[PDB]
């Protein structure tokens, strides 16, 4: 399987899913299919202990860690039945101020972003989504475009 992903059993149905631990995405369908640049968006909900909880959105935030996680949690949930597509939750709903670009970030190499967000960066495949990814700015989720 490609870089980070990983062969699991489902609780409910006793389905077998893969799991990515750099990207935390997981899905019923085998992934079996690195470049020095990637462009991503991304919809971040920041949280009380985010290294600055303020956004364009609220002036002082003051939601919890496991608040935030809820609320990212519903944001995929809407883009992955199709309720909702990404680009319209960020940026309605982005602690960054990406948020106003529909959290485009534009390209970027290695060395650039935090760690886990860039990790997680380059995991992905073209067109291929993360789950809930943790940095020090908060909860992430990326979307992998070029
Ligand atoms: C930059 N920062 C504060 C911070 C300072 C030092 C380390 C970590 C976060 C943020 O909270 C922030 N971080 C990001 C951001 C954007 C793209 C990728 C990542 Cl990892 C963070 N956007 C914001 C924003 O306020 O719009």
């Amino acid at each position: 399987l490609p870089p980070g992903w990983e062969k699991a059993m489902s609780r409910s149905s006793g389905r077998v899913y893969y799991f990515n631990h750099i990207t935390n995405a997981s899905q019923w369908e085998r992934p079996s299919g690195e470049p020095a640049r990637v462009r991503c968006s991304h919809l971040l909900v920041k949280h009380s202990q985010s290294r600055r909880p303020s956004s364009w959105r609220q002036e002082k935030i003051t939601r919890t860690k496991e608040e935030a996680l809820e609320l990212i949690n519903g944001y995929i949930q809407k883009i992955k039945s199709g309720e909702e597509d990404f680009e319209s939750l960020a940026s309605q709903f982005s602690d960054c101020s990406s948020a106003k670009a529909r959290g485009d970030l534009g390209a970027f190499s290695r060395g650039q972003m935090q760690k886990p967000f860039e990790d997680a960066s380059f995991a992905l495949r073209t067109g291929e989504m993360s789950g809930p990814v943790f940095t020090d700015s908060g909860i992430h989720i990326i979307l992998r475009t070029e």
